[PDB]
């Protein structure tokens, strides 16, 4: 259904809550749910974690057939696979892990997979162990996404640091 509420309007088709992501694909059973994923789809921290605790092992069991059959994603790359109870899809996308040294330059092609998609509920992408600059990933975000998104991000510092900075 997409009922997003309670949401910042940053630009013309990006948004931003301090929310837990998996509260909100509850409430507003949206279309897409970002993961924010790593390439052999291994769910076991972070964002990805709380998603699949969420539908109770049901989207690491799909994520492993899903390897299985076709290998690892590309640093930068994505799949949809089911979304389970969260949402109708889920759109696993692999940011790059910066504290391993992955190419930065990837997060802009991490963000393109959005496109594909009207609207979408997302986390921030590479923030947690993937030690990206929260403030360069969101500015990533708007200004290579065209869809409608619409930021989780379950920090209060983190949110206010990010709004205080986009608002400058
Ligand atoms: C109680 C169950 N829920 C959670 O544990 C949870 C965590 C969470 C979340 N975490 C962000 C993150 C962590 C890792 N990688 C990222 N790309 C982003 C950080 C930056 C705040 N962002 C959004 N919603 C979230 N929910």
């Amino acid at each position: 259904v997409n009922s997003f509420s309670g949401y910042l309007k940053l630009t013309d088709n990006v948004y931003i809550k301090n929310a837990d992501i998996v509260e909100e694909a509850k409430k507003v059973k949206p279309t897409v749910v970002v993961n924010a994923a790593n390439v052999y789809l291994k769910h076991g921290g972070g964002v990805a974690g709380a998603l699949n605790k969420a539908t109770n092992n049901a989207m690491q069991v799909e994520s492993d057939d899903y390897i299985a059959t076709n290998g690892p994603l590309k640093v930068g790359g994505s799949c949809v696979l089911s979304g389970h109870n969260l949402a109708k899809h889920c759109l696993h996308v692999v940011g790059p892990n910066v504290n391993k040294g992955e190419d930065i330059q990837l997060l802009k092609s991490a963000y393109e997979n959005f496109n594909q998609h009207e609207v979408l509920l997302a986390p921030l992408l590479s923030a947690g162990i993937f030690g990206a600059d929260p403030i360069h990933s969101l500015r990533v975000c708007v200004d290579t996404v065209r869809t409608n998104v619409y930021l989780a991000v379950f920090d209060k510092n983190l949110y206010d640091k990010l709004v205080s900075s986009f608002l400058e």
